[PDB]
């Protein structure tokens, strides 16, 4: 069905030990699904939760990857300063040749926003064919990272196909 | 008793030999001070002087992080294009999670400055709770890397805390 | 003879198996030609042509670099998105240290002439006495990056040199 097949990854310990919702997850959703046709015709096909701990982080964008054949992992949550926040090192021990251009639009534009988006330690990668981009936890953030990368998002999820 | 303990490490073959004074040191601690209220309470409590050598860079940034339990250690010096500048190289060995968002708000706004700050080699990171940032040997430049980090550096503290 | 040696090495599986000609060499050489005054007297004495192989383009950098002294490799190609670019791969296991702020101008000054400069990802650093550059395959790229890097490339030189 999809051209481009996309799961979003919420990682959060209060999200998932029930403790809390997901407020970011479904955001992220309807930021893709909004922007389906600027992204070349992608469609968010799997969320998952896992907690702040790095093994569990791993598994999961391994199996997306290798496995199921995602063409975009979005993760949100785990990579401020938080001392509980591993996103980043979990991503950086699973993709295997980085994508800066994506981590220096993200932190650009979300600086013309506020100083606090110095604080965001994200990572980003490509592993196999699956592109992964590391993003913030609150809901607004999404937005405001797709909005800055949209311009170029299409272009690369084609050019990792050939 | 400080709120936040910083510590502020000296680089430089040249001030370690005593063949001069230093001067990036205290400029820098009077920096540091001048911004107690906006850092959200913190003072230096420690300074060291090293030569340029990575083992020794090492040994005090792993002794200030892992035993005296700094806050916040500053690099002066070391971190840029002379074949003896090791800081950057120490530094990674040392830091478990990156922090690229200050290293880019160090690099933006001294552009502003001067195309001579594209030289700067800087990395910065968190060890256990200990938030490290190299910044360059001039005076002048501990002062207006202080100032771009300095909207965001209290909240980044209070997040390393708990 | 020249006061500084540049190489430039092209990366493409195209050109090297001779399906196709070198578009960006040429520009990439006459660039830094028109720039020898502003670079102190820079010369390129050499080129050479590697398709996208780790190990090849490796090879050539370890020669270039440990062998033959260059003072400024700059690289053309295999740093975007597409499943066989691997230069900055190639390239990061042969820097002893990195030099993030040319990247950060590179990213910074192309981004301003189109969004798609964000799948660059290019990587930099020095080996020895070499600084090594990536760059992108357009032929209009590398002089847009070398317009970005002049004001500071020649004190780099000179401070790699001593």
């Amino acid at each position: 069905g999809p051209e481009y097949k996309v799961a979003i990854l919420t990682v959060s310990d209060t999200v998932s030990a029930g403790a809390g919702p997901d407020r970011s997850g479904p955001r992220a959703v309807s930021v893709v699904d909004s922007s389906s046709e600027k992204l070349g015709g992608a469609k968010v096909v799997a969320t998952a939760v896992v907690p702040d701990e790095v093994e569990r982080i791993k598994d999961i964008l391994q199996k997306w990857s290798d496995v199921d054949e995602m063409d975009l992992i979005l993760t949100l949550g785990g990579a401020g300063f938080t001392p509980r926040d591993v996103t980043p090192e979990a991503t950086k021990k699973v993709i295997e040749r980085e994508t800066p251009g994506l981590l220096f639009v993200m932190m650009q534009e979300s600086l013309k926003i506020t100083p606090f988006a110095m604080l965001s330690r994200s990572a980003a990668g490509i592993r196999g064919s699956t592109l992964i981009i590391n993003m913030p936890g609150n809901p607004n953030a999404v937005a405001e990272c797709m909005e800055a990368l949209l311009p170029a998002l299409k272009h690369a999820l084609k050019q990792i196909k050939g």
